[PDB]
């Protein structure tokens, strides 16, 4: 079979509509892959201690940890910008409402090992050869024995585009770590840092390997190999964004005064407070917005920018991503700021390596701490310097802290919003924390595997052994070698239509003569993939 | 909430010649795992 090609290489994405408004989005992605034969063939448990860490101050530069670094390379695809291109995604969130993960299923073919012999005749020529019977190592991870790790976090996925060639990252895992840092410092003062790590609890050692935890296929030129048909099993993700805030919920207190004058300028008159009829979750007489009966808290402030320390060291607490407010916050609201790379979007010709560009959602929820305020006992409409905490209050003793860096108003009466899906940097879809009690979503993806997530893809080169043996020696030489095999992986989702409810038009992501220049390549040839919003079509909350 | 066992359960007497036994109850309980975890948000995911 060494003449034929295995398999075929497809990058389409049909959209199957069918009754009642239902659409079968199928996303074929086909990628040429390149693949380098692994530089050091053993496992290494490596540690990771960096000068910055032990530092007045810069220890939230922290970088310590243990790598349990493989010599087998991953393929995840789990990331929007593998799938589909920006047209498909205007399509997708101009019309859907919501979407939701359905099969998947990839398949590696025309697998191609190489060769490579040194000519240092002179200038030092290359000879390219083929070792025909050579081959590919492959293993597939189908019940999730080895480690989860994701690539889109770390925009390690496969390179968001069809016609250009990808490479498939090292596979390297967490290892427990005992890390140090007493005591934390602040930029300034004196003190002696300790700063340490030693490979964690024995009784929280966890050592894997490929070889004895999957089987492992080989694979010569004339040999393919395909993932079954994986089903996921996920809570639909919606499209739309939520707007209402407490302050926008429910029946609107009734006027006594229509304006005569036109003009946004000109409003309408309340009746005085007192006169008021209604609930009140407070004491006095008078029924203001701010102090009105709402159904429940849509939002809530997490203590921003809070660091905490449990034995892999300290870290910060994480925050449910949700769109900033007027008072353009972000940190506080979970913002995500993606940096991309010269294969996923940001112009492959560009000097300058690597993009920019932060992210917000577009559902409402997200607070502006910067204005939040508590006063104490009964209310009482007109403060108390005495009795009132402000947004520029000195929190034990330091200038800068105020009350919300600590302030944490989660709660049973608590409405929150899911993550949204960015395309293109983006995850997809993520394994659920094997913990008794599970989080009700993740910051990382929009879709959590409520069942057992798809495996993970293994690859690497077999070794291609000399004459100069093998064992009885550290580590064994071996002829160069490499690899250029093709990947197809087939992604189906399902989603609803959108539909003329109210009478205004809604947003709607277009083309403006100030930026098809992002959606069309260069005359040379570059070509970006920066990110769009997402969820961007209104929905009512109440 | 003043309770009695006298007032709200049937008190069987025992001679030394008699016996007792519960009927055989079945729990419906969340199994428990008998492994621990280890990782922490700075061991989640792919490493740098």
């Amino acid at each position: 079979g060494v003449g034929v090609s295995t398999g075929t290489f497809n990058n389409q994405t049909e959209f199957q509509y069918l009754g009642e408004g239902l659409v079968r989005i199928t996303a074929h992605a086909s990628r040429l892959i390149h693949l380098n034969m692994p530089e050091h063939e053993t496992y290494k448990r490596i540690h990771v201690l960096n000068s910055e860490s032990g530092v007045a101050g810069q220890m939230v530069q922290d970088d310590a940890h243990t790598q349990m670094v493989t010599p087998w390379s991953l393929i995840d695809a789990n990331a929007w910008g593998v799938w589909f291109n920006p047209a498909d995604w205007q399509l997708i969130s101009n019309n859907m409402t919501e979407i939701n993960l359905v099969s998947f299923e990839q398949e590696i073919f025309n697998v191609v090992l190489k060769t490579i012999t040194e000519s240092a005749t002179s200038p030092p020529t290359k000879i390219y050869n083929n070792d025909l019977t050579a081959s590919l190592m492959v293993a597939l991870d189908t019940n999730n024995t080895l480690p989860y790790t994701p690539a889109a976090p770390r925009s390690e996925t496969l390179g968001f585009y069809p016609w250009l060639p990808t490479k498939p990252t090292q596979y390297r895992y967490y290892l427990s770590c005992i890390r140090n840092l007493n005591p934390p410092t602040y930029t300034g003062q004196s003190q002696q840092i300790t700063d340490s790590i030693q490979t964690g609890l024995h009784s929280d050692i966890m050592f894997y390997t490929i070889e004895n935890a999957v089987p492992i296929h080989l694979l010569r030129t004339g040999d393919e190999f395909s993932t079954g048909i994986y089903h996921f099993d996920t809570k639909p993700l919606k499209l739309t964004h939520s707007w209402q805030t407490n302050r926008s919920l429910g029946l609107p207190p009734k006027l006594l005064t229509e304006p005569t004058t036109e003009g946004d300028q000109h409003p309408g008159t309340l009746p005085a407070a007192n006169t008021r009829k209604g609930y009140h979750q407070t004491i006095n007489n008078s029924y203001t917005e701010a102090t009105a009966i709402r159904p429940a808290q849509v939002g809530y402030n997490t203590p921003y920018m809070n660091f905490e320390y449990s034995n892999g060291g300290p870290f910060l607490t994480p925050i449910v991503p949700t769109a900033d407010t007027q008072y353009n916050d972000d940190e506080p609201n979970g913002a995500i700021r993606f940096t991309m790379d010269y294969q996923h979007g940001h112009l492959t010709t560009s000097s300058q390596e690597l993009e920019r560009y932060t992210f917000n959602p577009q559902s409402k929820c997200g607070r502006a701490p910067k204005q939040q305020f508590n006063q104490q006992a009964p209310l009482n409409l007109e403060n108390t310097n005495n009795g009132t905490l402000l947004p520029s209050d000195p929190i034990g003793g330091k200038s800068n802290m105020h009350f919300m860096n600590t302030l944490n108003t989660y709660g049973p009466l608590t409405a929150l919003n899911n993550t949204a899906p960015v395309f293109p940097n983006g995850q997809i879809w993520d394994k659920e924390l094997d913990t008794d009690l599970k989080p009700r979503l993740h910051v990382t993806a929009p879709f959590v595997c409520k069942n057992n997530p798809p495996g993970q893809l293994f690859v690497k080169i077999a070794p291609n052994l000399t004459d100069d043996f093998n064992a009885d020696s550290p580590q064994q030489p071996r002829i160069i070698t490499y690899s250029n095999f093709w990947w197809k992986g087939t992604l189906t989702f399902t989603a609803k239509m959108r539909s003329s409810n109210m009478w205004n038009p809604i947003q709607q992501h277009t083309t403006t003569a100030e930026n098809i220049g992002n959606y069309i390549p260069t005359n040379i040839g570059g070509i970006r993939m920066f990110p769009e919003y997402s969820q961007l079509i209104p929905r009512k909350l109440y």
